[PDB]
């Protein structure tokens, strides 16, 4: 359901989200005008999510319910746990007593990414490439 190549088509509140996470202005400026592709693949237990953009490429590979070390696009060193809850991929990142949740869900033709940090929610919609 998640496997594919996905292109960003809309975004709400992403600058506020990155500011709440603690991302500096210059990174927010280039990350916000980026229009990434998200490439999701699976082989057995291992899910890979790639983000490709002219700002930064990133990749995570993980097993559901197995905490892993992640370096984010903004260079945060986080402890990440991804689970699959009612069709939703729920990704929690924990660092310095803080946390952020990124939910990836399939709604109609879209892949919806909901990013929560404290009182800020950002919603990013992707469509198949
Ligand atoms: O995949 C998506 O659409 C977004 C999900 C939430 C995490 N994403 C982010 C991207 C980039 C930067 N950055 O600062 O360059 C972030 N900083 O915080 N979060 C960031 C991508």
């Amino acid at each position: 359901a998640f496997v594919g190549t996905w292109k960003l088509v809309s975004s709400e509140n992403f600058d506020d989200y990155m500011k709440e996470v603690g991302v500096g202005f210059a990174t927010r400026k280039v990350a916000g005008m980026a229009k990434p592709n998200m490439i999701i693949s699976v082989n057995g237990d291992v899910i890979t999510i790639k983000s490709e953009s002219t700002f930064k490429n990133t990749e995570i590979s993980f097993i559901l319910g197995q905490e892993f070390d992640e370096v984010t696009a903004d260079d945060r060193k986080v402890k990440s746990t991804i689970t699959l809850d009612g069709g939703v991929l729920v990704h929690v990142q924990k660092w310095d007593g803080k946390s952020t949740t990124i939910k990836r869900k399939r709604e109609d033709d879209k892949l919806v990414v909901e990013c929560v940090m404290k009182g800020v929610t950002s919603t990013r919609v992707y469509e198949r490439a």
